[PDB]
């Protein structure tokens, strides 16, 4: 599948893509303001996670650190980033269907849109100012606004038993982004597109 990761945004960001336990293509790339990179994403791909960084420092190595998403201060992504993280997420071939969506769940650092660039399904949108509005206790000095789970880490908000219900924070995520999880039960926002669909994650999508 091809990913076009675009940046939008006025500032530069770092793209990166993982599927946790390893880099999707390069991994990870600078992207100045109005830059594109196209990745490919090998089909059957579960579990692959694709987001901004911010305020990054890179040596000659690759190494260095970010103030938002840091994957241990990779360039090139091999484990997932730090939060907060607006998150692109994806499961591709999976019984014949891809599965797509934007998550709030590891906070929100850089509004996204993540949309099909094939016919036969939708694509989703979190673009609210979310860092400007973002509750006292989330907001992250680095930059971004932070997840409850990864600020208070309870069992509510990080849904450890597998029982919990929205709170005061994720209800604010979703108020901002309904077409985003706001917490690890909310009701999905999926969005079911053919198999080997492709797509386009663009950060700052309103500019």
């Amino acid at each position: 599948a091809t990913f076009e990761i675009v940046n939008r945004c006025s500032y530069t960001v770092w793209a990166a893509a993982s599927k946790g336990d390893a880099a999707l293509d390069a991994g990870g790339r600078q992207l100045n303001s109005g830059e594109s990179w196209t990745i490919n994403v090998e089909p059957g791909t579960n579990g692959g996670k694709i987001w901004a960084r911010t305020d990054c420092y890179f040596d000659d190595s690759g190494s260095g650190i970010c103030k938002t998403g840091d994957c241990g201060g990779l360039l090139r992504c091999k484990r997932f980033g730090r939060p907060p993280t607006t998150l692109a997420e994806f499961s591709l071939n999976q019984y014949g269907k891809d599965y797509i969506d934007i998550s709030n769940i590891k906070g929100f650092n850089v509004p996204m849109d993540f949309s099909p660039t094939t016919r036969g399904c939708r694509g989703v949108r979190c673009a609210a100012d979310i860092v400007g509005q973002c509750p006292a206790k989330l907001k992250a000095p680095g930059g971004g606004c932070n997840d409850a789970c990864t600020v208070f880490q309870t069992s509510e908000y990080c849904c450890t038993t597998g029982k919990c219900g929205p709170t005061e924070y994720s209800r604010f995520f979703k108020r901002l982004c309904p077409d985003a999880f706001s917490y690890v039960l909310d009701k999905p926002t999926t969005v079911t597109c053919p198999g080997s669909s492709n797509y386009r994650v663009t950060f700052c999508p309103t500019a």
